[PDB]
């Protein structure tokens, strides 16, 4: 009754999102039609479009302007599905198809396939500062744009790749290193989702900070220990450092770190808290 | 004493970009060895990078902070440098040389230098925002940043590439379209060099803004009419196929007599500028 009105603020923001993206990529000019068709196409994979979905429900926590949490979520979602693509190309995953349909170098070639992942990665960044200059002030659009450059580039994303590549075939590899992987590669943009949405307001309570940035740390650390486990059970991964019923363990003790962060909001997360039950539940076997 | 005292000054120029560049990168955190290495490879090289020189240069004419100007030319060479790396690649351009030395995904892998060039290209934007910040008002670092990704971006540089590939293998291409394509892939970069030199001040004349976009635009586009008589004469469709020899010798001097001609507001004070045009216009004059 309560999850039914909960799981419609979430498909509603999912909606809301995939509508505001279309509007964004027919607004900007692009010279080459090929860019445009494969933008769109990498852009509306069938991704579950989580990043977005948290941006929104962290939003509403700490009341940011909705107009404000589109444009945040718009570029998260470009940056991640830009690392998508490059990361499908024949010189890394090489992943001939994506979900359902060819993966974009197969749908199109992979010199397009990487000046769309280039030209993403560019475009979030000029919707940051086209797009939350007249809403916010100067300092404010400089801070969050930050978040995004410092998750994504050299020091998280990019080195956190280059590592998943490198360190993973072989059997040297240590927890820690793959935590540490896992962190750079998928934990930090997670991060920037709440990060880039704290830094809207000029002052926000430091146990609200710490609370977002445990649920933060601790989802997206969960998020891999979820993928390993199901890639194994539905070189060196979650599933090869833990057993069964211990990687088990590790999901349930993570999310409840993860649930009770939340209980400082009280009645304004039980949305967050429906996605974080479903989430949850992707490992109930 | 002036033919080597302007000389010096661009040899001078090239010095402190670089070791700029080194500081830079021997600051941020790069958790992976073989990203901080390719990084490195791909960044250093002999010979001059002619779009930080053009930002000290102009930025020297509308006198603004020194410090300032590293930041920009740093930014604007990141960008020049991830785009080189990818367009060297096997799917697009196919360059098992950059220059004279092997190119990025030839001295490591193809991976390395995708990611090496994605990661370039958010470090540009990073040393824009991080360093900017405490010099410049922060409306002026935004502007700035909207600059390099306006001219980088789909709206430019990547449909100018996409463009130069899919296009150029035909041989029915205008030069109207020609132009069109050369302007989106470097012809914005260049031009961005005078821009983000633009956006640091506040109140800057419109007779200096307009005298510097019309060396921009006169300066990207003859490199390129350079570039395809260089490659055809002294050692598909280009401005090579288009003009003939001596058209294309022409349309080389005239273009660059407008770029020279932009310049005569400063005066004496371009004279730094001048000199390093008529250098870069003497790379084309030595066949004769």
């Amino acid at each position: 009754n309560s999850t039914q009105m909960n799981k419609q603020v979430i498909d509603k923001y999912t909606q809301r999102h995939e509508l505001y993206l279309e509007q964004l990529l027919n607004e900007i000019i692009i010279p080459a039609p090929q860019i445009r068709s494969a933008l769109h196409y990498a852009l509306f994979s069938g991704g579950k479009r989580i990043r977005p979905i948290l941006v929104y429900l962290a939003g509403d926590l700490i009341d940011v302007d909705q107009g404000v949490l589109d444009i945040i979520a718009a570029a998260l979602e470009l940056t991640h599905c830009y690392s998508l693509i490059h990361d499908d190309l024949p010189a890394m995953d090489n992943d001939d198809l994506r979900r359902g349909k060819p993966s974009c170098h197969k749908a199109f070639d992979e010199a397009t396939a990487i000046l769309v992942g280039d030209g993403m990665q560019a475009l979030a960044i000029e919707v940051l500062l086209m797009r939350l200059s007249p809403l916010l002030p100067a300092a404010q659009v400089v801070a969050i744009t930050q978040v995004l450059v410092n998750a994504s580039g050299i020091s998280g994303m990019v080195s956190g790749q280059s590592l998943d590549l490198s360190e993973l075939a072989k059997s040297s590899v240590t927890e820690e290193q793959l935590r540490e992987i896992h962190l750079l590669k998928t934990g930090k943009l997670i991060l920037a989702c709440f990060e880039m949405v704290l830094a809207a307001q000029h002052e926000v309570s430091e146990q609200i900070k710490s609370a977002l940035r445990t649920y933060g740390k601790h989802i997206g650390l969960v998020f891999q220990m979820q993928d390993d486990y199901l890639d194994l059970y539905a070189k060196t991964t979650f599933a090869t450092l833990f057993n069964k019923q211990q990687l088990e363990e590790e999901i349930a003790v993570h999310y409840q770190i993860a649930m009770d962060s939340l209980r400082l909001f009280g009645s304004k997360a039980a949305a967050l808290i429906e996605l974080t039950k479903q989430l949850q539940n992707r490992s109930n076997l």
